[PDB]
């Protein structure tokens, strides 16, 4: 008893040479949705499945299609949601069966309900989402009226946000772009494997090899067990939440994300600004606070940047725009420290008080059974909550330490030789 749609569309992928007879994986109603489940006992790097760039639904596949004309300007993702959203309607479009098996939504925030997204309230991800489906908002508006509408022949039917949504999202959520040389790919076949924190190998399981989308299996699978694959070591629990529908328990994937900037009303922006490009920063710069690591490198240097002020303006003379960053990279003064410290600490407070919840009653929360939806939203605040307060204790210890620091003052004159010799006796040899 699997599904109608699902019988369809294993059939279409047999009649088109892309799952032959030795194909020990079959697709099957699993917890996260749909997957494949191994047929038979597989092995590490086993090839799952191949499928030809015949079937591939990037930006040349666009551009080889009657709006790649129209579409030669827009950025990559742009066009495809277009393509996607066009595709979708054609009843002779070549994915007919494919996009008769594609999800209306997955859990991605982007889908949310106002009161589903209140329970992010405070959070960066909501911050970010808010954000993210604004730009996507604006910029669909943008190819409404500047490719869509001038040509009302070629995109029939009307598009509503909702259509965009929907193929922004089975772009980001589907799509294999840690594929080489091709870095937006939608392949019907291997579309269905889920992710598993059980893989950590990583580095695409998957190798463009007709053409072929030849996907290895990572892991052992015996007969009867889903196969997966890592979708992102590197994502954080925000990123997956939104690319995705879903969120890892491991806290080590809890991040939030500071955004330093060095003013343009700063009295010395020109000379900061100059500091930070001539060592990799921009007058903009975010830096992503993991759980459990260490602050990234420069966070400090460019936050004690941030703060000069008069005092230690000096360090930005020509002097030392050779040995500027080294002193920011070990530290300015006290005064510029502790500064930099209030304003870090602040800002956590500030932010840990915009959540509607304790950690005490997110975890509380996280012990009982949550739908989808809450169960992403408590775990996401839980973890910001947690990355939040732990920055502010790295900084109050910082504060604390406020002295053990040997700031540029002390550090000048570590090197004074007080205690030489009297020159004095060769001056009068001389
Ligand atoms: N480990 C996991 N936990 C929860 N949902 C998962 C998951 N791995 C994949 N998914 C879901 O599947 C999407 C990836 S595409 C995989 C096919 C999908 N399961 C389907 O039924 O068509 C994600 O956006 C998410 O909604």
């Amino acid at each position: 008893s699997l599904s109608p749609a699902v019988q369809t569309f294993w059939k279409w992928l047999q009649e088109e040479g892309v799952i032959t007879a030795k194909t020990p994986v079959k697709a099957s109603v699993v917890t996260e949705g749909l997957g494949l489940v191994a047929l038979k006992d597989i092995s590490r790097n086993d090839v799952i499945l191949q499928v030809p760039k015949r079937l591939w639904i990037n930006p040349d596949a666009v551009a080889a299609s009657e709006i790649g004309r129209v579409c030669s300007e827009l950025k990559p993702w742009l066009s495809v949601i277009l393509f996607l959203i066009r595709e979708r309607s054609r009843e002779d479009s070549v994915w007919k069966h494919y996009f008769g098996i594609l999800p209306q939504e997955t859990d991605s925030t982007i889908y949310w309900s106002e009161e589903e997204l209140q329970e992010l309230q405070g959070s960066q991800l909501l911050k970010t989402t808010v954000s993210v489906k604004e730009y996507v908002k604006n910029e669909c508006l943008k190819l409404e009226q500047e490719i869509i509408l001038p040509n009302k022949r070629l995109f029939p039917d009307p598009v509503t946000l909702d259509d965009f949504f929907w193929a922004f999202g089975i772009l980001r959520s589907r799509a294999f772009s840690r594929l080489r040389n091709e870095n937006l790919v939608v392949v019907p076949m291997a579309d269905l494997i889920n992710h598993s924190a059980g893989v950590t190998t990583e580095d695409h399981a998957y190798e463009v090899k007709d053409y072929l989308f030849s996907l290895k299996s990572p892991l052992s699978v015996k007969a009867g067990e889903q196969v997966y694959i890592q979708y992102d070591l590197n994502k954080s629990n925000a990123e997956l939440a939104l690319d995705y529908g879903f969120i890892e328990p491991n806290e080590n994937r809890h991040a939030y994300t500071l955004t330093l900037e060095i003013s343009e009303s700063d009295p010395f922006f020109d000379d900061k600004l100059d500091v930070a490009e001539s060592n990799g920063f921009a007058q903009t710069a975010y830096f992503d606070i993991f759980y459990n690591r260490t602050l990234p490198p420069g966070l400090l240097p460019y936050l004690r940047l941030v703060a000069l002020g008069g005092t230690d303006a000096f360090l930005l003379e020509s002097l030392f725009r050779d040995t500027i960053w080294g002193h920011l990279e070990l530290s300015v003064s006290r005064d510029n420290e502790e500064l930099l410290c209030k304003a870090v600490r602040e800002a956590c407070k500030s932010a840990l008080a915009g959540y509607h919840t304790t950690i005490e009653q997110d975890r509380e929360l996280k012990e009982g059974n949550l739908d989808s939806r809450l169960a992403i939203a408590v775990g996401i605040r839980e973890g910001e909550k947690m990355v939040l307060q732990q920055i502010d204790g790295i900084f109050e210890q910082k504060e604390l330490e406020l002295d053990q620091l040997e700031y540029y003052q002390e550090r000048r004159l570590k090197d004074l030789g007080l205690c030489g010799e009297n020159g004095d006796i060769l001056e009068n040899l001389y």
